[PDB]
């Protein structure tokens, strides 16, 4: 088992959580019921 540290930088945000892969949240995700 090699999980001591293995760099924490690459292991903390790149996970792609909070649906934050590129940059789309709120607003862009709330305009479908504006007239459709």
């Amino acid at each position: 088992a090699v999980d001591e540290k293995l760099r924490d930088l690459y292991s903390k945000s790149t996970a792609a959580m909070s649906t934050y892969t590129g940059i789309f949240t709120d607003q862009v995700l709330s305009v479908l019921k504006g007239e459709e």
